[PDB]
């Protein structure tokens, strides 16, 4: 009923959208992994009379439900998708997207890692993102590679029309008391990568984490704090 939807409010298999700004939504889904249930976020950005999708809804059936929810709530076709790193909450569902006519994209680093892990593999490679600090335009967004953080390949996404920063899994929500799933992370480099985000996007008004509630720029400093303390 208008609040940001939380893990126990979304049954696994259902998707909800949340309006972030004019022409910007997040998508929220839930998934079971190793016997626990987690929420995760992605982004939808209006691209004229088409939509750009950022990240799957964490699984094939969730991603089919995402496409149905978009049709119900927005009614414009999803034509392109970008996955912001190689984990299943970002690429799981790419095969569903690819069969629904969506062109799927990721960095070459993400594509390699997805392939090596046995995860679904986006079709198209995004060049120009291999060195930290790199940025490229992709429709109505800018894609930015901040350096290694949650994963070596993680990308963040900025919507300049709305000053929306989608941090993906390199950014944690304010209530986080832990650095999440760090199996593929670089805890030593993560603060430096967050500092790069802070320097590059000082006018961000909304910051969206990969999991949990959006907020403001404080999510960036909070993330650095939880990562340093996790390492400590
Ligand atoms: C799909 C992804 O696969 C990762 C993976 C890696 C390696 C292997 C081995 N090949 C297998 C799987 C995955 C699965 C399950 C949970 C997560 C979480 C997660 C997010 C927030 C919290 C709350 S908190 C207060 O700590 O911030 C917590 Cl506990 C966890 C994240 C995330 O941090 O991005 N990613 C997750
Ligand atoms: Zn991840
Ligand atoms: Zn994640």
């Amino acid at each position: 009923s208008g609040e940001y939807p939380t893990v126990n409010e979304i049954p696994v298999g259902e998707v909800r959208l949340y309006q972030i700004a004019d022409g910007v939504w997040s998508h929220i889904a839930t998934q079971s992994f190793d016997g626990a249930v987690y929420p995760s976020n992605g982004l939808i950005v209006r691209d004229g009379d088409e939509l750009l999708l950022i990240d799957t809804a964490w699984g094939a059936k969730n991603t089919a439900a995402l496409l149905a929810e978009i049709e119900k709530q927005i009614g414009l076709p999803v034509t392109r998708a970008v996955s912001t790193h190689f984990h299943d909450d970002r690429v799981g569902g790419v095969d569903v997207l690819r069969a629904a006519g969506v062109a799927t994209y990721a960095s070459p680093s993400t594509r390699r890692l997805a392939e090596a892990e046995g995860n679904e593999i986006p079709t198209h490679s995004l060049e120009g993102l291999s060195s930290s600090g790199d940025a490229v335009r992709f429709g109505p967004v800018e894609l930015f590679y901040p350096g290694a953080a949650h994963s070596t390949d993680n990308l963040v996404v900025y919507v300049p029309s709305a000053n929306v920063l989608y941090g993906g899994c390199a950014v944690h929500e304010l209530s986080s008391t832990s650095a999440g799933n760090v199996a593929d992370a670089d805890l030593a480099e993560w603060p430096t990568s967050v500092e790069r985000i802070q320097k590059h996007y000082p006018e961000a008004e909304v910051v969206i984490p990969g999991h949990g509630l959006p907020g403001g720029l404080d999510l960036l400093q909070h993330t650095a704090n939880v990562v340093k303390a996790h390492k400590n």
